[PDB]
């Protein structure tokens, strides 16, 4: 038998060491503000990543003609297939002899051996990260072809994410890809309630009509939101992927917290809270790995850092974590809440209902009256954090591993190492 | 006997994971520009830090009444004594019962056991990092009292750094502290040549009259510079600290690359080249550790990150490493070279002689004519890197360990862990 019965790749898209540290601090502040920051010590307050037995660093560059910093598509193809590729490539490489060539993925190989397989993400289900594990396209933007390959070709047992619109494209016969999915035995789930109601795999969960699931703060705090949180999707997914039989053939699972990246591109201070949810899910995964009858291998990393986040802004040696701890709505939701409001008292009331701000300045009122999306800069300034870019940055990022052969990650590794480790754990070739 | 005969703490002041990554990339570009960035993989081009058998992450916060981000003094007191303290404290803590109280350091304890001891840095010899290992003061700015304690109290066998001015202060009797040092058997070395000429310890090397040693690019490229590089100071220091006798009692050594921090405060792109020298020295130290008759324990980390460096600026997924590779002089030296030059051709000539820039724009000419120190921003823009702050940032930083019990650092640790590890390695209490 192979070293592990189950293998899980957990990608936090956009996570570098600064996002992780920001969330470590936030966690400590929320736990015991009086003790803070003395309780930030990992000896005092273990976080979800600290539960991983090994950690190292990982280089993230692509094999691109122009860009030195990777996109998600290139990085995920490395995680899934163990090869470097160009930015925007999904599940293949550009060859000098023969144009685009598909490469196999660890998911496909695990499926061929009898492992159950899943993809779970907070982004559109067909976005680049999960797509590289279960589809092959020259351009990551071809999301209806990615959906067609999920349903007609690869057929993962669990697919959980956003954007039902992709699956409303035409199937190769009959109706839409939702129809094709039901033909193959899939239950379709569109809300958290419907997911909990699922009684048997396979499952196609599509929790938004278009675009990504809401950001973590908005899922948690918006009473109208019907989407599951990442912890609930993982819990549902692992139960559906795990069945008596095996015992050497469990499952391969991709889990992605995908919107840390989105918050970075937007320069939204809620990137920290998104990372907080992501780190909690890392802890959940270690807890699961320790409970299993047969061994479980876990590997977790960021695809690249996004936003150039720094824990400090301009000059002072202080960050105001209370601003981030008290924030109950992201800038995306606050833009909607503040739209068309002109009165200072009403602007102040809305801000106060969803953040720790109790008094706005006349200037902050003018900014929000003009453009509610300026609340992101108001909050970043009040927190004392900064972003340098609306793009990705080229830093090496942390990698974490747990389970058999996890100590091979107590090293600097390349991102292609993820695919090699997963393949070794499941005992497959490529 | 204890686990190790020799222990070395190597602090890179201001180093976070982004500085390390920037230098990894720079190294790969200098090695094989045609292959770049594919040769950045740690499987293709090992760097000095990759040679360390274990790595983890380290929290850096102080126990300060106001600041959440550490200064060097607080972090070094943690590294040396295993306790958290306030920003600016050297070798002591503020107690609620009795004001400032000294705490013992690993250096003092190792000395009491018979280990030879040294301090080697590119900063002023009495700057906060080395001071915390060999002095005790309520305020890091009291550099003449730190010098007095080095010479009259702690007496490390090797002291190498900058700023002879501190040692020209009055001794408790007789002349100056240089006189006191010679009274105790020290040879004084003031240039690289004089250091090489030293035949027996103890040695007090002071390579600048005032302030720090020059930045690495300027030491390397300025024909008038008479200062030793860090590799040469370490080589000299290790030979002087190591003698037949023991074999269980070798030496404890603090080594600091201290000016990565300075470049961060200045937002100088030469922070990357300074880090490149620092990573090379990390490799040198591992090479040494592997050669020793008896075991050698090494631990290396940053005290905190400085500057909010990001590998990307504004938007693009590209950094231009050739700009950093071709830079032969820091902004500090270029300010002197360009001072009072008005002619466009002459400005362009000077810039071209010391960088990879071959053509300036009319605008860049205007900036340099106005204020030569603007070359730092010209270079950061041409490289595509960015800084967010002229201060420290609060991110966790990498830690590296090698030798006996190095795998205890394959974990998230607090900065106080450094002192505990060093004490365990040398077999001392506190
Ligand atoms: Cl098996
Ligand atoms: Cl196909
Ligand atoms: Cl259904
Ligand atoms: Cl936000
Ligand atoms: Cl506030
Ligand atoms: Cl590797
Ligand atoms: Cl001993
Ligand atoms: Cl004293
Ligand atoms: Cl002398
Ligand atoms: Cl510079
Ligand atoms: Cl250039
Ligand atoms: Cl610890
Ligand atoms: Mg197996
Ligand atoms: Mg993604
Ligand atoms: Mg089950
Ligand atoms: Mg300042
Ligand atoms: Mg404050
Ligand atoms: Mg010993
Ligand atoms: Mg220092
Ligand atoms: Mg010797
Ligand atoms: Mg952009
Ligand atoms: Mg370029
Ligand atoms: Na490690
Ligand atoms: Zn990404
Ligand atoms: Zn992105
Ligand atoms: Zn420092
Ligand atoms: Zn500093």
């Amino acid at each position: 038998a192979s070293p592990a019965a189950n293998a899980i790749a957990y990608i936090v898209d956009g996570m570098g060491q600064t996002q992780i540290s920001a969330a470590r601090y936030l966690n400590a502040y929320k736990t015991a503000p009086e003790r803070f920051p003395l309780n930030v010590s990992p000896a005092e307050t273990p976080t979800g990543f600290d539960a991983f037995s090994s950690r190292g660093s990982m280089t993230t560059f692509p094999d691109d003609p122009y860009e030195t910093t990777t996109d998600s598509a290139a990085a995920a193809t490395a995680f899934a297939s163990g090869v470097k590729t160009y930015n925007g490539a999904i599940g293949g490489v550009q060859t000098s002899g023969g144009g685009f060539q598909r490469v196999d993925t660890v998911l496909e190989r695990a499926s061929a051996q009898g492992y159950a397989t899943g993809l779970i993400t907070t982004t559109e289900a067909t976005h680049a990260t999960p797509a590289a594990f279960a589809a092959h396209v020259e351009d990551r933007g071809n999301q209806t072809e990615i959906a067609r390959q999920y349903i007609e070709e690869t057929q993962p047992d669990v697919i959980l994410g956003g954007q039902r619109r992709d699956f409303e494209a035409d199937a190769s016969n009959g109706g839409t890809l939702v129809d094709a999915a039901r033909d193959n035995g899939y239950t379709i789930a569109e809300t958290a309630a419907e997911l909990d109601a699922v009684d048997d795999p396979p499952v196609l969960g599509l929790f938004s009509q278009e675009s990504h699931l809401d950001y973590y703060l908005d899922r948690k705090n918006d009473p109208e939101n019907t989407q599951p949180n990442l912890d609930a999707m993982v819990d549902a997914g692992v139960d559906l992927l795990s069945s008596a039989g095996d015992p050497d053939k469990g499952f391969f699972l991709l889990v992605e917290s995908g919107r840390v990246d989105h918050a970075g591109h937007a320069n939204y201070p809620a990137q920290v809270a998104e990372q907080y949810e992501a780190t909690q899910v890392a802890g959940q995964l270690v807890e699961y790995a320790e409970t299993t009858a047969e061994p479980t291998f876990l590997v977790s990393t960021g695809d690249h850092e996004c936003g150039g986040l720094t824990l400090g802004r301009d000059s002072p040696y202080e960050v105001e974590y209370d601003v981030l701890a008290a924030q109950k709505a992201t800038t995306s939701r606050l833009r909607d809440l503040l739209a068309g409001v002109r009165s200072a008292d009403e602007l102040e009331s809305i801000v106060a209902a969803h953040t720790g701000i109790t008094a706005l300045t006349d200037r902050e009122v003018a900014k929000l009256r003009d453009a509610p999306g300026s609340i992101s800069t108001i909050l970043a300034e009040r927190a004392g954090i900064a972003f340098t870019t609306d793009g990705h940055t080229g830093t090496d990022v942390p990698v974490f591993a747990h389970g058999p052969n996890a100590a091979r990650f107590d090293a600097a590794r390349d991102n292609t190492a993820v695919a090699d480790a997963l393949a070794a754990a499941l005992g497959v070739s490529l």
